[PDB]
């Protein structure tokens, strides 16, 4: 039911979506162990994904959602990175897409900082990388990261350095407490709260 539409990056929505990957880069305490050594991207492409059966099983939990909290979804647009891309645009984003160990429980975790999301495209901690050479540094492969609509509606904030939210709430809010770069992550324990609204395809880039 899935089909992808390339945006022109002449269009304004290809340039806002750009500009939100490129200007949410920042620096990660690993020191680019597991997301590689950029400081930028080199957009290659970016696609909407439209899918109508996954759009109206997100505007029906969205809808609820706002009926639970003074009609207030508490949407935001966040990022997404996982080996798993390809299944979350046909399917939709379910319990075999949470990250089991992650800091907040047993959920689906999203991101401000791109940078932070690309972290994950070839797996926890990178994994061991691209597949074609092993590199979670790799300048040449091609990576992909989602866009997505999320709906937090009341969120759990955590303060800090599939499980169910919190009693009376709806997603998990990660604040930084240590790092005054970095931006929040998210948690959300329902799939139909997430909606993967862009497919962007990109390199990191080597810095000079
Ligand atoms: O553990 C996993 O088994 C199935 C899939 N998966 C997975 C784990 C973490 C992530 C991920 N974790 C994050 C943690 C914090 C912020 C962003 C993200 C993010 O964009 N993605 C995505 C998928
Ligand atoms: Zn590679």
């Amino acid at each position: 039911g899935t089909i992808l539409i390339d945006l022109s990056p002449d269009d304004k929505e290809f340039q806002s979506v750009e500009e939100e990957m490129q200007s949410t880069v920042r620096e990660h305490r690993d020191g680019g162990h597991a997301g590689g050594i950029f400081n930028r991207y080199n957009i290659l492409k970016i696609q909407k994904v439209c899918n109508k059966k996954l759009w109206e099983r997100y505007t029906h939990r969205r809808k609820e959602v706002s009926e639970e909290n003074h009609n207030h979804a508490n949407e935001r647009m966040l990022f997404h990175g996982s080996p798993f891309v390809n299944a979350i645009i046909h399917k939709g984003f379910d319990e075999r897409h949470a990250y089991i160990g992650g800091m907040f429980g047993a959920g689906i975790y999203f991101a401000e900082n791109s940078s932070k999301s690309n972290q994950y495209v070839y797996g926890i901690g990178g994994g061991t990388g691209c597949p074609v050479h092993k590199d979670r540094s790799c300048y040449i492969c091609h990576r992909q990261l989602l866009f997505c609509r999320v709906t937090l509606g009341k969120s759990f904030l955590q303060f800090s350095a599939m499980a169910h939210s919190p009693p009376g709430h709806h997603s998990v809010t990660g604040r930084p407490s240590v790092n005054g770069l970095a931006l929040a992550e998210y948690v959300i324990y329902r799939g139909e709260q997430a909606y993967p609204e862009y497919l962007i395809t990109y390199q990191i880039m080597r810095p000079e």
